[PDB]
């Protein structure tokens, strides 16, 4: 009854060489819930925005994805609306009035019917966030959107699920999330327990520490997976609605000039924007798990690998490059911790960044860990 929630990135198909990851690459049997990311919302009409129509519609992306249920009928296939790149202003605008929300709700219902999805994952980052085009009113109005979507899903009579991806920082919760009301309307809360540290913070650190470290101060004090999930509980979310996010990627940094200190919290060249891009994801500031393991785990690697004893995460560095991530050791620790706490399951961002090619050894090694622990686990009643 535990969940293994797999976010699937529709843009991963454009990665060159062995990075190429399409619908056919999804290890469907390792997941209980798979989420096609992303669709968006239009600025002008508050309707569903199809972001890559040539892929999603013309090449039958949406339907290829949902058709996987023929061979795997136990698995739920949903779609996610939003994501970071979509921005927050169009969503704040969409929820501002009852009329615009109902327009979106209708559009959503038509879309889900048309492409045979099992429901919707909400990925607005974030209601109430001034840095994301949000405002104070978003908190009530996001709740209204959620209530209105749930009611529409009920009226359709197909048992569609409604879920949401959420942050764990307290200030974000206060600004955007009516926790008890949201958790009762949603089938699951996909907690984004990653990107907790990164170039934007001005220092090198792992981005999904499980527990507090000594250098964690002020806003960062409780910004860890354990305390963050505890925060969701304290604000009124039942343990059996909480799904814990696991990143299949690392956050990278370029260290400051002449800096020979590689410890957690060391100063960085923030203007660099992060570590140098890797060959497949091609982005400053992060590496896919498979880009990390092919560099760090080879026999003749010049990388130095270390372990965060409190956060329970690996980090590795070479020259000016520093990357914090998750490996099988750290993932295993989180799986056991999930079961100990009694949470609903594990989520990954994102399945397309696992070592699906087995470049480093075993294919799909990280998702195999999630599946192994969750499939043998019974979620206890709410605490
Ligand atoms: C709701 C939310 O904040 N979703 C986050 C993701 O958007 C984000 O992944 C990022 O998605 C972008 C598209 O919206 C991509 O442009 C970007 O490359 C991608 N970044 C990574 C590292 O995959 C992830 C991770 O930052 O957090 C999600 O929960
Ligand atoms: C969908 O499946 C068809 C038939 O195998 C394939 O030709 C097409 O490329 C697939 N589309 C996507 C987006 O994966
Ligand atoms: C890779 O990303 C960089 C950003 O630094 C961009 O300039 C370049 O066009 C990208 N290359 C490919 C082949 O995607």
């Amino acid at each position: 009854r535990a969940r293994v929630v797999c976010y699937f990135s529709n843009w991963a198909v454009y990665r060159p060489g062995v990075g190429r990851y399409g619908i056919e690459d999804i290890p469907v049997d390792m997941c209980t819930h798979i989420i096609y990311s992303f669709i968006g919302v239009t600025e002008d009409t508050q309707q569903v925005l199809i972001i890559d129509p040539e892929l999603d519609v013309d090449k039958n992306g949406f339907k290829n994805f949902t058709s996987l249920r023929s061979k795997h009928p136990g698995v739920k296939f949903t779609v996610a609306v939003g994501g970071w790149a979509e921005g927050g202003s169009k969503y704040s605008k969409m929820v501002a009035a009852k009329s615009t929300r109902m327009a979106f709700v209708r559009s959503v219902v038509d879309f889900l019917n048309k492409y045979n999805f099992d429901g919707l994952d909400l990925d607005w980052a974030y209601p109430g966030a001034a840095d994301r085009g949000g405002s104070f009113s978003d908190k009530d109005k996001f709740l209204y959107l959620v209530q209105e979507l749930r009611r529409a899903f009920i009226r359709e009579g197909k048992g569609w699920e409604l879920t949401a991806a959420v942050p764990l920082a307290n200030f974000r919760l206060m600004e955007g999330y009516h926790v008890p009301e949201l958790c009762q309307e949603l089938d699951a809360i996909h907690v984004m327990s990653y990107d907790l540290r990164g170039n934007w913070a001005g220092f090198a650190d792992v981005h999904s520490p499980l527990y507090k470290r000594p250098h964690d101060q002020w806003a960062y004090e409780k910004l860890n997976v354990n305390d963050g999930l505890q925060l969701w509980e304290d604000k009124g979310c039942p343990t059996n609605k909480l799904v814990v996010g696991i990143p299949f990627y690392g956050r990278s940094f370029t260290l400051s000039s002449g800096n020979n200190n590689y410890n957690l919290g060391t100063y960085i060249n923030k203007e660099a924007g992060g570590g140098d891009p890797a060959p497949y994801t091609n982005a400053t500031g992060f590496w896919a798990y498979y880009e990390i393991c092919t560099e760090v785990d080879t026999a003749d690697s010049k990388w130095t690998k270390k372990w965060d004893e409190h956060g329970k995460c690996p980090y590795a560095y070479k020259g000016t490059q520093w990357v914090g991530y998750e490996d099988p050791r750290s993932v295993e620790i989180k799986m056991n911790w999930i079961k100990e706490k009694g949470y609903l399951g594990a989520m990954t961002w994102a399945i397309d960044m696992d070592d699906f090619q087995g470049l480093c050894g075993e294919k799909n090694i990280l998702i195999k860990l999630l599946h192994k622990h969750m499939s043998a686990y019974t979620v206890p009643p709410p605490r």
